[PDB]
């Protein structure tokens, strides 16, 4: 409805690393529910299992902790113990080659998952189409 329907090729069979081209960080969910990015490919918190709820709608779950990636009412990204409406993301292709993740709940506001150059997660309203922060590359684990 609010967005296009260009989808990336299937990547749910195996777990993946979500590499942000912005600052070259791997998305990470820490045990305490903290979300950020790290350049350390050896980190035990950067592996995710993605799954499709509906076509183009996914859950992003940490294989290490079982936490679900989510974005709160104030646009803050966090790790959820249980899956909820804040956990659904619209997985879309971007710039013909990357994957972008739009908060389903806040889709009309164009709130995306994104990482700054310093490895910090961006707040929902600070994200927008056109930024490098929103571009991810699913990499093999």
């Amino acid at each position: 409805h609010h967005h296009h329907f260009n989808l990336p090729p299937g990547n749910y069979k195996k777990p993946k690393l979500l590499y942000c081209s912005n600052g070259g960080h791997f998305l990470r969910i820490l045990p305490d529910g903290t979300v950020d990015g790290t350049r350390d490919r050896s980190d035990q918190h950067i592996q995710f299992q993605l799954s499709a709820e509906s076509v183009g709608e996914v859950y992003i779950k940490s294989t290490e902790t079982g936490q679900y990636l989510a974005m709160d009412t104030d646009g803050l990204v966090y790790g959820s113990q249980t899956p909820n409406e804040e956990c659904l993301f619209l997985e879309r292709l971007e710039e013909n080659h990357y994957n972008t993740y739009i908060s389903k709940k806040h889709a009309e506001k164009n709130w995306f998952l994104g990482l700054k150059k310093n490895g910090s997660c961006k707040r929902g309203p600070r994200t927008h189409y056109g930024q490098k922060a929103i571009l991810f590359l699913p990499l093999p684990v």
